[PDB]
């Protein structure tokens, strides 16, 4: 997961 506004995710947890 990114420190994206909001936060994704695109595994576990990437």
């Amino acid at each position: 997961c990114t420190a994206s506004i909001p936060p994704i995710c695109h595994x576990r947890w990437r």
